[PDB]
């Protein structure tokens, strides 16, 4: 018997084998399925991800809210837009062997964010392939403000041939430009004044790309100089995949920094 | 691609194979995948033929020596042509034959990192074997999409990790281990076994007879089954033992109660060759 489903209502699961049959039999009937995953405290970061995911034809979306180890205001906000399904797991039910069959990322791990979180990412890969296998979406939603994360779930959908999309979506950004972070909050008024900083270098960046790839590099490295109490951890030009940076055609160019204790990520896209 | 039904079909491209299959399966038919490394025998066709006995199954055979789980790569024996040859005798209907390139186009990136046990017994000199092995394990099962998968139980430690990446990675597929097809002294069905001499292959009998040996002297408690195994062992000539293990039948971190798996690996010149065997303690 499948689990119960109704259509047009959000329906929530937290076993594993029910989000499963219920994902099936909407593949059966038509339906295409689409996996938004979060870990909870959705922000407009997240509805917009649910926003791409809803405008595919015949989709029915598939919202995870799952923390590697409110929610009544999260499902709230799900039924708002017209989520059908929620997938809320315990540890227990992703891990009921506990930690064993881990996910080892290639080498592009141990760059950038990897540094300072070592095993941040085998974790990340690990629980979005069990994640994929578990709803067997047609395509899954990922935002680009975790672009080396981005990247490497796009490694892991070619090195083990899983048949899925992979649906980068733009990073939705405060009004000045900040990206989007559960960690914004907790900046005190002089560092989210500074904070701004890390969005202006990287689009002074991508609109002095026209003098070259040393002239990027040298506005943003600018822009980052002007603000006080941001501890640039990096700040790296590198191809779209995250490789060498080609003489020129499309890169990325990748922030981190330190404010206080929080530290914050972005990235952009760079013509040379 | 085309797909003559009641014939042989072979396919080196991951693509094609994998749109067969997901035509195939939308047809209704029951996708079961045999993988292996080529040099077929009859214990091979053992789980080809579980395999066409599931009602309404197409078997996919994969054959790939996967350069990832090893001059030990060099020497794995090829024989393609007797490996076809015997696939369309079983009435097999897909082969699936990927080159290396198709396989790992990017060289070794993302990898499946197996669990403790793949430190253990066979892994324990070989480290990366058993990552290598689940990888592309993992490969052939998200290629082809199979309903079930078919391994002997001769390489037992290998059939438990693969259940252990099934459960921890949440496959949709099914793990079948059929039951290690033998010569009729006894000794377990290997590709290896083409490099025995006949003296060799003489003493190879003192694996499996070690092994039923010790399964009917159980009832006198794990001690007199180990030491019956090891006795047959001490008396062949010429077999240089690895390891003799007996554990639980998960050969996980749990001590052995009623039910145990008995393991064992051996030398016979340069051969090396393993069996294990179900135990019962008391029985
Ligand atoms: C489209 O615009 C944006 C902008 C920022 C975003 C997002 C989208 C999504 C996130 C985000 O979810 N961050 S998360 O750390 O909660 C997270 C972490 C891991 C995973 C993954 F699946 F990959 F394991 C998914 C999410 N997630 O919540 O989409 N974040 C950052 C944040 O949540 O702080
Ligand atoms: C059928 O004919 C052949 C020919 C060569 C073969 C094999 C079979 C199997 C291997 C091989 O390496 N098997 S193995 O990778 O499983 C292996 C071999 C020896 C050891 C040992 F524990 F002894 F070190 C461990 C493994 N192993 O399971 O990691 N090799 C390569 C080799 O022995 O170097
Ligand atoms: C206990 O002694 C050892 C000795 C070597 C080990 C290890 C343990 C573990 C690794 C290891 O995982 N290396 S690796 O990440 O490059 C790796 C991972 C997977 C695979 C495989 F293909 F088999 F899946 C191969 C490698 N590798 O080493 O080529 N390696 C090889 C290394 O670090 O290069
Ligand atoms: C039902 O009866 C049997 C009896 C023995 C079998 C099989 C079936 C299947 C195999 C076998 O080797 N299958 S395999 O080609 O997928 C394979 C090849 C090499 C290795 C190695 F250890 F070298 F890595 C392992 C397997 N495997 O079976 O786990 N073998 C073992 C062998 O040929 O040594």
């Amino acid at each position: 018997a499948i689990p119960a489903f109704h259509p047009g209502e959000l329906n929530v699961y937290s076993a594993p084998g029910d989000v499963a049959d219920v994902s099936r039999a909407l593949r059966l009937t038509g339906r295409r399925v689409m996996l938004v995953p979060t870990m909870g405290a959705l922000h407009e970061g997240h509805l917009a991800l649910v926003r791409a995911a809803k405008r595919v034809p015949g989709s029915v979306v598939v919202v995870s809210i799952f923390v590697n180890p409110t929610p009544d205001d999260d499902l709230a906000q799900l039924r708002a837009e017209g989520v059908e399904i929620a997938f809320t797991p315990t540890t227990a039910a992703m891990y009921p062997d506990g930690l064993r069959t881990t996910v080892q990322p290639g080498p592009l791990a141990a760059e950038l964010e990897g540094g300072p979180r070592p095993t941040h990412f085998a974790g990340v890969l690990t629980v979005v392939l069990k994640l994929l296998q578990i709803v067997r979406p047609d395509r899954v939603f990922f935002g680009e403000k975790d672009y080396q994360q981005l990247v490497l779930i796009r490694q892991l959908v070619a090195d083990f041939n899983l048949d899925v999309a992979v649906v980068g979506v733009p990073t939705v950004r405060e009004a000045d430009g900040l990206a989007m972070s559960s960690r914004n909050r907790y900046l005190d008024p002089a560092q989210r004044a500074a904070a701004v900083a890390l969005s202006a270098a990287l689009t002074a960046a991508a609109h002095a790309a026209t003098a070259g790839a040393q002239a990027a590099l040298d506005a943003a490295r600018a822009v980052l100089d002007a603000a006080p109490g941001v501890a640039v951890d990096y700040l790296e030009l590198r191809d779209i995949g995250l490789g060498p940076m080609p003489l020129n055609g499309s890169g990325r160019l990748l922030v981190a920094a330190r404010l206080g204790t929080t530290r914050l990520l972005d990235n952009i896209a760079i013509e040379i």
